[PDB]
């Protein structure tokens, strides 16, 4: 097993000069001169190399008055798209590589889902178990500071966000301390960090982002002939039966979606044990289950499944927790027919290369789990335009479906002497529903869902273009190359 | 042979709890309250670890139409003091590490010549050499762009300066790019760096400041009674003979002052061979005869020395070039009572072992070739004066001392009536000179005096404050180390 | 008893009206157009009224994890001068008249021994001693926090001071809060509140500012013929005899002061009893006591003195305590023949009635204790300064001094063949402690004295002007009032 540095690293080298080649030529060597064309490629080399990294050992006085110096870094990959994007690891193996490295998948991430953001990620050496609450503030806040005087967090410049050992806690504090301090000339101050709480102007409909988004893109794709057959898919006794290894955040809502719409929840595994059932696992009910109490284990309606999930017989299996599950090594032994990256770096390059083989069609995290970047893009907008969606528009539109409606009765209503006879202006109870539940959630999720979709499409394009065949991940990586370069190329660098 | 990584954080070390011990008691023990007065030391430990330190990855176009992204850092120790200050470096095995060591130093270097700055550094992995002088302002620029945007220059935040690999054409391109851009609105904007050229705001007697530094140095010492006893100095026919390792600047000008007031410089080295005459090496000789042609080798009224001019018998033993010249393996064979480290790490930990053994007092880097650091402050505070000193003084001063000297005389000749009998009126030679030599050097020459002779005083203070013997060295550091800690603890932390 | 408001308005008022006539006519009535040279007078009704008065409610997290809401107020009296001047007061019966009308006074205090500030005034409604220092901490640093959102700290805005109830502790935290939060950005930044440490970039001179202070001004009166005739003074038996009440910061060095110069401290009265002693008390041994233990009841050398030392049979009786305490009450019972006001308004309205019917001469409280503020200006001064005073040319100065007495003996040893005969060189022992010792606080101690002594004739001048008798504290008011005026009148408005 090799890691995420040199594997993203790898990634963005196979697609770089798969790009190269074309991105010369037709489109753009159409004026080919002295022929240094290919000179000009150095733009890649530009991108390829987070552009800066910044590493802090400032302090903080622990709960019982003593002093510690707490280790922290920021790197950002790159600022070809002013803010720059990321999220802040509280870990004890957090490694300026791991930043470095990150960032950069941050920003061909961006690129791919269309976010005008560089990527950048940090990380705090630092276990969240060993320290209280309040020291967890203190941390949080020092570290925003120090993060700020440097360049390292600020509406226009970069903008933080959560991960897994951070929440809208970590979050709302530091947009605060920014506003408070270095910030409180910034109409746009909470603009700082995305992932706030909603009292704090957090956009709704952020949990279940990274989830829904794992969905559609699984959707965008299993509703594609031309792909599904390839695998042999979209089929009658096969249909949708899903296994889903990991139900935190993103696993969890995963598998609600993909249910919600008729597919099967074969088997849901955690750190722990594992879960199995053939007729099918009902999310609300593992949902209250593992919380309720600890874990899923012993989830009553569930056979304790071994042998792990990953080698489960079914059509789409969804890493969603641990890095590098699928290797080399049980690669060949899988049994799903799609496999959905709803976790960063959940299969390795070699296993990759099984699968293509065996013509297992793998959806790749760089899209796939975007949803989340995706929203905060939608939380940023949400608090520079300094209003929740909806709010100016919803009630115009009630009146405005209304009026349509009533034009349509009206009308039909000319055509046979009435006046209360055809009622359309009856709308379906689901439109109903939609009407009287109006709110912001319902426009990202759309927003969302628009992305998810767009660019599910320019992925397939970019396939054909350069004729890979399942290897959906690297078409993606190559059309965030494609993009990051085009930005670079109209301008120049200094001489840009 | 170590690094000066470990070497720097050694002494601070050692140091530092020299003067955890006394600086808890008798300091400010006083009022010992929980006799937690040992766990508010936990400032020592803030401030051993070299607080920020970013790396760059920018690119520019060579000449050839190329594009090559250069890589550098800069790393800023301490902020105990507004703006930090350090040097650039441009070679090739440049590293983080180094910076992050030579930023420490110079923290602790300035606290003891009392220069108001934090330490820091920077190092742009390249080599000066294969690069044209317009590839060079172009990387010095950019270099300098980035290190503004993400807060490493600025004259009230970070004010770098030169190191043998760069040079004043360096550090004018730094403070014009900085003033044309970012620090365009700064009437200080010059300020941002200095060893600028006088044309673009630099100060004068800069170039013979570190020589003319270790020279006080030296003279601060070699006339103390106490200490040119416990060796045995001070002598009638030993009187004063040294040896100088290294003929750049700061050799040189060493030579220079220490022949103008009585020494004898017998033998210098070099790069290549070395030189001897125990009747004596003429300054502006063989200065002349390095400019004039390649090296010192051959000198006519010199005869080539060989066998590590370290060894060499003298009084005083200058190395001015090298890193740890001085090793645990030719420690015990040295011959000068004294070693003046004028030059930043010559001698080993282990070679200061020795030499304290056998009784060979070593005067400090940190302190002997602070000069540099001084008249730098001196740079700095002329950009923000907006005018050179004495400029609106000098004549001032002329008019007063003739008007003392004419009251001398009118109120002696009325001790006899006479009109023109008795002339004080007249200046001392040497006083006319000054009188009509009158320029800023004059002024800052004095400074950098005034400051190494009150810090020698404050060095000798501390050793037998604490006991040391011929250790300046770790006198110095603890100096240092009070100094900073003071600053600290006069306010806290965030709780400052 | 009135209070500070109506006294410090009546004074304003009293002297306003004194100003006006004159002020009109000769002055500027050389050009009186429309003769409406009245109605410009209006700047004096502009003047009168404290500007801006900042009233604040904001809450810290006592230790013991509660929430407490404090309630402070800063004015600021002017801004005819950018900064404004002004301490801190924590005080359970801070109101916003007393920050008003203290603030006011400031100003014209300002005024009167030149000094470029705006008066200022703060108070914030605590007990320091129902707070822990952590709790104190976090009072001032929010205190300040909101003082610098709302314009009333800043280098070139306003800048604090300290005030009994506060100290330098007080004030490095708020340079502090400010120079890592609201004024990160400014080079000045620790410039915005003096008071400091020196380790923080206080000045040095500070502690005995006050008291030097009232030691020149009693100084530029007592000898000065005219006034001390008026009182029979500038003695032969009676010659100097002085009883300062009050044993704290001020007057203690008074006392010091005083005495170095030839004057008897016949008594030192405190807050419990009081001191006695015909033959004299000596500085160092009370202040040794004192110090040592508790107060200075008992002291050896001193017997108890009962019967307020107000009326103690002396020639200078300097308050430097308790506000009010000369008073219609004992007044004509006072011995004195002078009474200096070191410390603020320790003489009420009537009382200054009956000692200027009965001819003593009071030197106020809005002169005689303007050298703090003095002093400060001083520490401002040094912070945009960046340098410590001196630093840069004691040598310098050493070095000429030096040449001055070689010329006077060379020369003099030209009228007479010899080369070591006569021996000016030698300067007198005095002349070499001064010579070692030069530092900061010489250069400021002689600012100090040179403003104070201006000044004091600027005041003679103007009782001679306006024809007031030993009703100093008149001509100071007015001297104030006729320099703000200057300032608005040689400008307008807005129309200024």
């Amino acid at each position: 097993d090799p890691n995420f540095f040199k594997m993203v690293e790898g990634f963005f080298d196979r697609g770089a000069s798969i790009v190269e080649d074309k991105l010369v030529e037709d489109l753009r060597t159409r004026e080919s001169e002295e022929q240094k064309r290919n000179r000009v490629r150095g733009i890649l080399r530009i991108i390829k190399p987070c552009n800066h990294v910044l590493s802090l050992s400032f302090p903080i006085r622990r709960d019982d008055g003593s002093w510690e110096v707490i280790e922290g870094y920021r790197a950002q990959h790159s600022q070809h798209r002013t803010p720059c994007k990321g999220g802040i690891r509280y870990s004890t193996d957090v490694s300026v590589d791991e930043v470095k490295a990150l960032a950069s998948l941050m920003t061909y991430k961006c690129a791919v889902v269309d976010v005008p953001f560089g990527g950048a990620k940090a990380g705090v050496k630092i276990n969240p178990k060993n320290y209280t609450d309040n020291e967890l503030e203190k941390i949080t806040r020092r570290f925003t500071m120090e993060l700020a005087k440097k360049g390292f967090i600020g509406p226009g410049i970069d903008v933080p966000a959560p991960d897994m050992s951070t929440g809208e806690r970590e979050m709302s504090w530091i947009a605060d301390t920014y506003a408070s301090t270095i910030g409180h000339y910034d109409i746009n101050a909470h603009a700082c960090v995305t992932g706030k709480p909603i009292s704090q102007g957090g956009i709704h409909g952020r949990i279940s982002a990274t989830g829904r988004g794992v969905f559609h893109g699984i959707e965008n794709f299993i509703n594609e002939a031309s792909y599904m057959s390839i695998l042999g898919m979209t089929p009658g006794f096969g249909d949708k039966t899903f296994v889903v290894q990991g139900f935190g955040n993103v696993g969890l809502h995963s598998m609600r979606y993909l249910h919600r719409f008729g597919a099967k929840c074969i088997a849901v595994g955690e750190s722990d044990g594992s879960i199995w059932n053939p007729d099918g696992i009902d999310p609300k009910e593992l949902e209250d289950f593992k919380l309720q109490h600890g874990s899923i284990l012993g989830f009553p309606k569930a056979k304790p499944y071994e042998g792990s999930i990953l080698e489960a017989d079914c059509d789409i299996l969804i890493p969603a927790a641990s890095e590098k599950q699928l290797t080399k090594s049980n690669a060949p032994r899988v049994k799903a027919k799609i496999i959905a990256e709803g976790a960063n770096g959940p299969t390795t390059p070699e296993a990759d290369k099984i699968f293509l083989e065996r013509n297992i069609m793998v959806i790749p995290d760089l899209y796939l789990n975007a949803g989340g970047v995706t929203v905060s893009y939608f939380e940023w907008l949400k608090n520079l335009n300094h209003v929740s969606y909806g709010r100016l528009t919803f009630k115009y539109e009630r009146d405005s479906n209304y009026h349509l409606l009533m034009s349509v009765q009206e009308s039909l209503e000319r055509k046979f002497g009435k006046h209360g006879g055809t009622i359309p202006i009856v709308p379906t109870a689901e439109f109903q529903d939609r009407i009287s539940g109006a709110s912001e959630k319902d426009i990202v999720h759309s927003g969302l869902a628009y992305t998810m979709e767009a660019s599910a499409r320019q992925i397939m394009r970019t396939a054909m273009k350069y004729n890979l065949g399942l290897d959906l991940r690297t078409a993606a990586y190559v059309n965030a190359i494609e993009k990051v370069f085009k930005v670079y190329n109209e301008a120049g660098v200094t001489f840009t």
